[PDB]
């Protein structure tokens, strides 16, 4: 959880990718500066994008290669994404943990979102008293039809 959804892996790849027509991998620190811009950041020519590439070149690329990977822009976009989700990327993740299973438990899926995210979820998965029922039991694969969280919408 806390992560990527399908689409924005999508538009992540595609950008470094309408950039590098060279598909050598890599970009410059202007070049993927630039590459921000089309996801929709304040980050080109301005004092204050200069001021956080700064921080941003540092991360990617602490050798000083003079080069950032997609992979490397990546590294801290997942720092960023820490406290925020989507719908998509949330449900998707559960199948792959529980796909050994027809449920998730309140447990498992704290492991996917340890902070409040949790509980937020918590507050919309659907119960499950199946067979294999524990008190934390929530039925994920029933969440993507049914949610509580919100029955007055």
């Amino acid at each position: 959880g806390s992560s990527i959804s399908q689409e924005q892996m999508n538009e992540f790849r595609a950008s470094f990718n309408h950039f590098d027509r060279d598909h050598s991998g890599t970009l410059g620190p202007e070049e993927f500066k630039a590459c921000l811009i089309s996801l929709g950041y304040d980050i080109g020519n301005d004092p204050q994008g200069e001021a956080e590439f700064a921080r941003i070149m540092s991360i990617v690329d602490p050798n000083r290669l003079g080069v950032v990977t997609f992979q490397a822009f990546i590294d801290f976009m997942s720092r960023e994404t820490a406290d925020t989700d989507t719908a998509d990327q949330v449900m998707a993740s559960f199948k792959i943990l529980a796909g050994d299973k027809n449920y998730i438990t309140m447990d498992e899926l704290r492991r996917e979102l340890p902070p409040d995210q949790a509980e937020y979820c918590i507050a919309r998965m659907a119960p499950y008293t199946g067979p294999d029922s524990v008190p934390g039991a929530l039925d994920y694969m029933s969440f993507s039809t049914a949610l509580y969280g919100e029955s007055d919408l």
